[PDB]
């Protein structure tokens, strides 16, 4: 073999047009509902939750089904968590006797600018969008499993393991609803003796809840040319893990974050040191950068590593005990890169359009909002009759409204200057500057909105141009590698199915990516899945690509300067393990 044609999923290579699938069967079974929920997350289960509610109260028949990549609800979920309970408490007002897992209420909150040497302390005031009162910091993916069991109790259909992997579309144009991925095709593309297709979830009204850059929502956003009056999304990369740490350094209720070492005035990114107080001395850690960088040589992940080796933080982890690791990208385009959030039969909401309070890095407590609003107006005209009609899915266009009169518009409002304003000759530090005059002093209220550089994936400078960055070795107590990293993941796919990171063309990672910038998805990916491997014998090289090891966290289909890749799900219930993260 080859080259090695490295991609052969069926979005790139219909089975529809190769010979292998000549006398398969593809009819698939179908349900009906109501509607349809894409994603078990924060959002998505408000959403859920929130509709059953509605129906419980005006006693109708509402048959709502919830669809979730993970093996099992809060598996994929990976958040730091501090947080706001005004949306969570407004769908649970009962929460505290009902077991909801908001033990930490946050204490103390602490914020300092490093140097490779010295930790220099930031006062925090209290008009500043740091400030955590009557915050808790949680452990997302465990409240996310209670609100599923909620939802579940409501009467809520929840499906884990069943990935949406085709948007269905009635004849109109309108969104029918969605399908799940099917099952049993081999590495290669053929169909497996146990060859399925996947279920066929026909609704009145789909709900995308995807959570950051959805790979739906994606191929979503052109169809109905949603992103017509907005800048295009700009992201960044959250590396995580836990901590069991000594009860002498354990401080329950501490919220710590960073900026500075080791990452350069120009690249946008920081640390979060959580102190949960559920019971052992655990600590939540993590480190955020911003997809927009422009050194190739540059590793998330490494710098991440690189970190809990400051002065000022290594003496709170010596001695402790790493038990997991886990990434996912976020938002950071705030307010300005919105997108039109409803088109005929399906909405979206949370983070997959992007809610997110870029400098309280919180987008959970909007995220939820969204999900109440989404379907508290989709009950709205479910029960009603007037008619909107040629388009036999509904265009629920009263949610958006909504949602832009509710507090979640405002406050991504407030802060919409806060990142873009880093973009200054001073790089992160002006940014502060500008959070300390047009904010503390004037909450924002500024005549202008500052832009964007744009998309993430053309901020690449050519290798050529830059200087490598040189890494220290992991010293295994501290700092580890990626593959033992990658472990304590817990993730994991059926090795013998084709890769979900497709490619467009298979040359462009050695001609383009290896060539220009000296394949930077063999750095910026946190779980080593793409590699470039020496040929057989000749010269160059070729890209291999271990799909089994994908954390699902996007990135990828972000950063790449070619945009060659596209990211896209695996048979349901791979990927990580997570548990509390
Ligand atoms: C490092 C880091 C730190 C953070 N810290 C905070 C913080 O302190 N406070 C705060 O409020 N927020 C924080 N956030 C943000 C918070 O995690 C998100 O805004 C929020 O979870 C977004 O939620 P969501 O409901 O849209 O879904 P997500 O949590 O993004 O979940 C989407 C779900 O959909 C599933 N899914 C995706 N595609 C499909 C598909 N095709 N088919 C089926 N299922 C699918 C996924 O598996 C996932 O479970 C942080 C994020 C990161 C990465
Ligand atoms: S391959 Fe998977 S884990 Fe690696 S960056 Fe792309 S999405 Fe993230």
């Amino acid at each position: 073999c080859k080259v090695p044609r490295i991609t052969t999923h069926y979005t790139i290579y219909p089975r529809d047009q190769d010979k292998r699938w000549e006398g398969v069967n593809m009819e698939r079974f179908a349900e009906e509902a109501d509607v349809v929920i894409v994603g078990a997350g924060p959002a998505g289960l408000s959403a859920a939750t929130r509709l059953k509610q509605l129906a419980a109260q005006h006693e109708k028949d509402l048959r709502v089904c919830l669809v979730e990549k993970a093996a099992h609800i809060g598996a994929h979920t990976l958040s730091g968590a501090c947080l706001d309970p005004r949306a969570f408490e407004e769908l649970f007002p009962d929460w505290k006797e009902k077991g909801a897992p908001l033990n930490t209420p946050v204490t103390e909150d602490r914020f300092g600018i490093l140097t490779e040497k010295y930790r220099i302390p930031v006062p925090i005031l209290p008009g500043l969008p740091m400030n955590n009162h009557g915050n808790y910091v949680v452990r997302l993916g465990h409240l996310v499993s209670w609100m599923g069991e909620q939802a579940e109790a409501l009467g809520v259909e929840v499906y884990p393991g069943y990935a949406a992997a085709e948007i269905l579309f009635h004849e109109d144009g309108s969104v029918k609803g969605i399908a799940t991925n099917d099952v049993g095709i081999q590495k290669d593309g053929a169909p497996k003796t146990t060859f399925e297709r996947g279920l066929e979830l026909h609704a009145k009204v789909t709900i995308f809840a995807e959570g950051c850059h959805g790979h739906l929502a994606k191929q979503l956003y052109k169809k109905f040319d949603l992103r017509a009056n907005c800048e295009p999304q700009t992201y960044g990369i959250g590396l995580k893990e836990l901590w069991v740490i000594d009860e002498k350094k354990w401080k329950p209720g501490r919220v710590d974050h960073t900026v500075g070492w080791p990452l350069d005035r120009h690249t946008y990114g920081g640390s979060f040191l959580y102190h949960l107080n559920e019971g052992e001395p655990l600590l939540a850690l993590g480190f955020v950068v911003g997809l927009d960088y422009q050194n190739p040589y540059l590793s998330p992940f490494r710098e991440f590593q690189r970190w809990k080796h400051h002065p000022s933080i290594k003496p709170t982890l010596e001695g402790g005990k790493r038990i997991a690791y886990g990434a996912r990208a976020l938002n950071e385009g705030g307010f300005q890169s919105i997108p039109k959030l409803t088109f005929p039969g399906g909405l979206l909401i949370g983070c997959s359009p992007g809610f997110m309070n870029v400098p309280k890095i919180k987008g959970t407590h909007t995220a939820m909002k969204s999900g109440t609003l989404a379907a508290e107006s989709i009950f709205n005209q479910l029960t009603s009759e007037n008619l909107q009609s040629k388009t036999i899915g509904l265009h629920v266009t009263e949610y958006e409204d909504n949602l832009k009169n509710s507090w979640v518009w405002k406050e991504l409002y407030s802060v919409r200057n806060i990142r873009p304003s880093c973009h200054g000759i001073l790089g992160v530090y002006g940014g502060m500057i500008y959070t300390g005059i047009f904010y503390w002093i004037f909450r924002g209220m500024e005549p202008w909105t500052l832009k964007h550089k744009g998309s993430d994936s053309d901020q690449l400078k050519p290798a050529k141009d830059c200087t490598p960055i040189e890494y220290p070795k992991p010293d295994g107590q501290i700092s580890f590698d990626l593959l033992s990293s990658v472990a304590l993941s817990g993730t994991n796919h059926e090795h013998d199915q084709p890769a979900h990171l497709t490619l467009k063309d298979d040359s462009v990672p050695v001609n383009r990516n290896l060539s220009i910038y000296d394949g930077p998805e063999q750095r910026f990916c946190p779980a080593g899945v793409y590699e470039f491997v020496p040929l057989e014998q000749g010269d160059g090289f070729r890209l291999q690509i271990n799909a089994q090891n994908c954390v699902h966290c996007k990135t990828c289909d972000i950063k790449d300067p070619s945009q060659n890749i596209n990211w896209v799900v695996p048979e349901g219930g791979g990927g990580p393990a997570y548990n509390g993260m």
